[PDB]
């Protein structure tokens, strides 16, 4: 295995050093605004070497946007791609590619069979070229790999199945930035290019000097270079025809043939298109070739990629053959020319690469190598696309708790094969589709129109009731005798229960488990570990008496504490935010222990008094003017004081202490070492009065941020033996700590309310010498290097955290892990700092139409992991990666793949089982199985389960913490006939391996396997 942390890469373009010597001065450059006037040899191209010309007709398909997906589909696309079947059939030479598997196979499904044979006839003969695949584009700032790979996975699957193609080019010409996650995923699922856009002016400027635009793009860990992705960055501001034929606008606006004025479309630069003829096509051709050779310029080979297309271009007949017939006149023409030394066509985009790579083959260009992202995006002066990092952020909430769903619905339901009449592949597919979909650059970005983000939402509340559908038929098959077992595929055996979703103050979506002499003296609750180790957490229910007590399937008592249920109120009456107690529900809490990949019953009893091994937390409310707050059967009276500050401790783990306002001050690890200045402290960005105003997109902040003024808040605090926590009621956050015992963790119940034109921001203030270095992850895959630049605006400091982000020194770190993506930075030495909302009254003029004002409670979470790291074996100073420790990972899978909770959902569980999985083999740590699948149906005579492995990387910093078992996982289900290791998307077998043996992978690497079973 390589090393991924010793080891810093030896590459040509490195972002991160190319970020602290670039300038960024935003200089008028002429009619490349961004550039320069390119100039040529006219001489450089000639008889003996012709510039060839690729045009390759595109059409960009948002799935949501303006309009809903299925708006969009019925008004634009069915249209587009109906009349692209028509033209590209009749039209043998002419090209179209298309990226967005969501519309096509909405389309391709209501095609009539003589239809559907022409649309694979022209797929099979090249004229319409997949290009990357996916159900969607995605976007690359907020998504987490594993859903750009379920939905990677989503459209490959559909393209083999009933088009028999799998893409190998990529074309993401819209995500705002770029992300290292898409060729490290693109390159493990077979594919050998990839073409981006969206990049800072500034560094396309710097890279087309030195024609670095095209790049075999590896990992920022990897030394080697085998993660290597040939990539064409675009050069110029869009992808509209405007944009791509060449350098002046005013020029390539000319060759958009749909602006002549019947469409409802002109040119900006004033100056329209004319219809070719065989009077103007001389100087048409002079115009649009000098164009052409211009570009060719920030290139290093004689093959050169034109673009031509737009948002839903190619919808009117007329459209086809208005840009067709005027491209093929001035083909005919410059082709026959021999003074141009141009051979010009339409083209696909693999035809493109094939041709480029041919000339690198023949000697006639090397290409250099690249490491980084290309985060934070600015299309232009200083406007930086960090707002889209927090836009929406119920939703990006949201995106998480599905992303787990859909791993436990299909790791639970892959144990077994099930009939048909269960439903279970249909839901599986409903699930992943609309997850997959909300992938999309305007879905999980929150730059949708309101009508939109709620589609996306119904849709991921009706894929959450699939996943809740297909768990607990599971679970009810899984943990009941087999001779028993009696399905009804239409009943709810158990119900989910989930204390952080929508989460307490969001949504009163729980159920109460009903328990009491006179109906009911238990009941039977389950929990599912999706990761592969033994884990323990403490799990939480809601129940109708406080007498209740624990025990496990063997009937041993399990230790349990009960606490309260307590919801805030913003109290219109008295103006304070302040907590309320249940007089009938109370929360019960305990710790379940539970295999790897597997399912772990519990059974909870009511008793007519406090129970042997239940302890009751306390209650403090600290504020002035209290008043009384009864618990109804609780057995411990609510105690009230002036603010004050506090200190807690749980178990043996961190004490805490708390300002009067109930927002963390310091922190100590154990018992003799110091109290650590960690101080919270939320605060508030506006929008500028004068100039370009923030929006969904665009962060353009009226400068540092200003404290949130929190007048004397009430603060509760509840002290228990397994879990205390400080909650404070602050204007738009009731802000939480919960203890148990190790790193706390946070929750804000964020309500922005009406605060118009107001971003609230997250901080933590320590004393750690980070200078100007702090740590982000992309895609909750890796942990990327940034340095704060003085030199750009605060905008341009923010960076997507998806996952985490830690800032550190010699000897100390900090690292907040979240169970959402948001934007966050460290603005000065010792800060971080992650944004909650955002509510905007402007437009950002990027299209939307509407600034964000559709805000709703969300309940956001995290970990607050302060560790000392001076014995930690770290990267060298040069190297562009972090990573993290063993506690900041586990708690970030904390958050993101929590325990499962079901309720058993009737009276009696006949036939219940107290354990699933006992013998699943408890991998080391830092091993994930971040995908089960069954791939087959079950009328297959075979049957194939895919498995995706993804190992990170652990810093060593002297825990012995060792001895764990191989996890083979082709040898998880019995009777294993075949294991092949394949690409990500389960598509293409690479290797049979020996013995049936699945071996594991190297850190930082991923690989799939797919066993076959009898
Ligand atoms: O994703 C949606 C938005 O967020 C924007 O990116 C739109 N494209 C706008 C556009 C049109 C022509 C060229 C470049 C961008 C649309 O595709
Ligand atoms: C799918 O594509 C391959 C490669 O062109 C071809 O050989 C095969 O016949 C096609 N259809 C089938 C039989 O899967
Ligand atoms: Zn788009």
């Amino acid at each position: 295995c390589q090393d991924v942390v010793q080891d810093v890469p030896n590459v040509d373009v490195q972002m991160l050093e190319l970020y602290d010597r670039m300038s960024f001065k935003d200089i008028d450059g002429g009619v490349w605004k961004q550039g320069w006037n390119i100039k040529y040899d006219p001489l450089k191209y000639n008889a003996h070497h012709k510039l060839k010309v690729f045009v390759v007709p595109h059409s960009h398909n948002d799935p949501g946007w303006i309009q809903t997906f299925e708006e969009y589909y019925q008004h634009d696309t069915k249209h587009i791609l109906s009349n692209a079947l028509r033209h590209l059939h009749d039209n043998p030479e002419m090209k179209f590619i298309w990226a967005e598997i969501s519309y096509f196979a909405r389309f391709y499904h209501d095609l009539g069979e003589n239809k559907k044979l022409q649309m694979k006839s022209i797929v099979k003969n090249g004229q319409l070229e997949f290009v990357t695949g996916g159900w969607v584009m995605p976007d690359e700032a907020n998504s987490h790999w594993r859903n750009v790979l379920l939905q990677l996975t989503e459209g490959q699957t559909w393209l083999k199945q009933f088009m028999n193609v799998t893409p190998t080019a990529s074309w993401a010409i819209d995500p705002f930035g770029h992300s290292p996650t898409m060729p490290y995923i693109l390159q493990k699922s077979g594919f050998k290019n990839m073409l981006i856009q969206r990049t800072h002016y500034s560094v396309k400027k710097e890279l087309a000097q030195q024609r670095q635009l095209e790049f075999l793009w590896r990992q920022i860990w990897d030394n080697k270079g085998d993660t290597a992705l040939f990539t064409h960055m675009m050069p110029f501001y869009s992808y509209d025809i405007p944009h791509t034929c060449g350098p002046d606008p005013k020029v390539c606006c000319q060759f958009d043939f749909k602006r002549m004025g019947s469409f409802g479309l002109s040119c900006p630069w004033k100056v329209p298109p004319r219809t070719i003829s065989d009077q103007n096509v001389a100087a048409r051709s002079d115009l649009l070739v000098d164009q052409w050779k211009k570009k060719a310029e920030l290139y290093r080979t004689n093959v050169l990629l034109i673009p031509l297309g737009d948002d839903f271009r190619f919808k009117q007949n007329t459209e086809w053959d208005v840009q067709r017939v005027n491209y093929e006149r001035l083909f005919e023409h410059i082709n026959s020319q021999a003074h141009f030394n141009v051979q010009a066509q339409f083209g696909t985009l693999q035809e493109y690469f094939d041709a480029v790579h041919q000339a690198e083959r023949a000697g006639q260009a090397e290409f250099p190598t690249l490491s980084g992202d290309f985060f934070t995006y600015a299309d232009r002066s200083d406007n930086y696309w960090s707002g889209y990092y927090t836009s929406r952020p119920y939703h990006k909430r949201m995106d998480r708790v599905l992303m787990h769903y859909v791993r436990a619905a299909e790791m639970l339901s892959a144990w077994h094969s099930w009939d048909g009449m269960a439903r279970i592949e249909e839901r599986l597919e409903q699930a992943r589709r609309e997850l997959s979909l909300f992938q999309h650059h305007d879905g999980i970005t929150g730059t949708a129109k309101t009508h939109v983000v709620v589609d996306y939402e119904q849709r991921m509340q009706e894929a959450l009731k699939a996943c809740q559908m297909v768990m607990q038929q599971s679970v009810y098959r899984l943990l009941t005798k087999p001779s028993i077992y009696s399905p009804d595929f239409s009943f709810s055996y158990f119900t989910l229960d989930d204390s952080r979703w929508p989460g307490s103050g969001v949504e009163d979506s729980r159920t109460t488990i009903i328990l009491g002499e006179d109906i009911l003296p238990s009941k039977h609750v389950v929990m599912h570990n999706t990761l592969p180790h033994w884990r323990e957490q403490l799990v939480d229910f809601y129940v109708s008496s406080p007498f209740v007590s624990v025990t496990d399937l063997a009937n041993n008592p399990v230790e349990a504490q009960v606490s309260p249920v307590w919801s805030w109120h913003h109290d219109t009456l008295t103006k304070t935010i302040h907590p309320q107690g249940s007089t009938t529900k109370y929360r019960i809490i305990f710790k379940a222990r539970v295999p790897p990949m597997g399912l772990a019953t519990y059974v909870l009893t009511i008793s007519d008094s406090k129970p042997e091994h239940t302890s009751y937390a306390s209650n403090l409310l600290l504020r002035k003017n209290p008043t009384s707050l009864p618990l109804g059967q609780y057995p411990e009276d609510v105690k009230f004081g002036d603010p004050r500050e506090i200190s807690l401790r749980v178990g043996n783990g961190p004490t805490l202490a708390f300002s009067e306002q109930g927002l963390l001050k310091s922190i100590q690890l154990t018992q003799d070492s110091p109290h650590v200045p960690v101080h919270f402290k939320f605060l508030k960005y506006g929008v500028r009065s004068h100039g370009d105003r923030s929006g969904a997109y665009l962060f353009l902040p009226n400068g540092p941020a200003s404290p949130v003024e929190l007048g004397q808040p009430v603060v509760l605090v509840t002290k228990g033996k397994l879990e205390s926590s400080v909650s404070v009621g602050l204007p738009s956050v009731v802000h939480q700590t919960i203890m148990r015992g190790g790193a706390p963790e946070i929750r804000n119940l964020v309500d922005i309310g009406s605060l118009d034109n107001t971003e609230i921001v997250m901080r933590l203030e320590t004393h750690i010498d980070s200078g100007d270095i702090f740590y982000t992850d992309l895609n909750g895959l890796q942990f990327i290097k940034r340095r704060r630049l003085d030199k750009l605006p605060l905008q341009a400091n923010y960076y997507p955290i998806p996952s985490g982000m830690f800032i550190e020194d010699a000897n100390t770190r900090l690292t907040l892990l979240t169970g959402q993506p948001l934007g966050g930075s460290s603005l000065a030495s010792g800060e971080l700092e992650i944004m909650q909302d955002r509510r905007l009254a402007s437009d950002d003029e990027r299209g939307l139409g509407q600034g964000v004002l559709d805000n709703k409670p969300v309940l956001h979470i995290y970990r607050l992991v302060l560790e000392k790291v001076n014995n930690c074996v770290r990267p060298s100073k040069l190297h562009p990666a972090g990573y993290l420790t063993s506690a900041a990972h586990k708690a970030s899978q904390s958050l993101l793949d929590p325990l499962d909770k079901f309720i058993f959902a009737e009276n009696e569980w006949i036939g219940a089982q107290g354990q699933f999985g006992g013998d699943h083999p408890s991998a080391r740590e830092d091993l994930d199985v971040s995908v089960m699948r069954r791939l087959t149906k079950s009328s297959a005579k075979t049957q194939r389960v895919g498995y995706v492995l993804h190992r990170t990387n652990l810093m060593q910093c002297g825990t012995p913490e060792e001895h764990t078992q191989k996890l083979d996982v082709c040898h998880l289900l019995p009777n294993v006939a075949r294991c092949e290791r394949t690409t990500l998307t389960f598509l293409q077998n690479l290797e049979h391996l020996d013995g049936m043996v699945a071996p594991e992978v190297c850190p930082m690497e991923t690989a799939a396997y797919v066993s076959s079973h009898s």
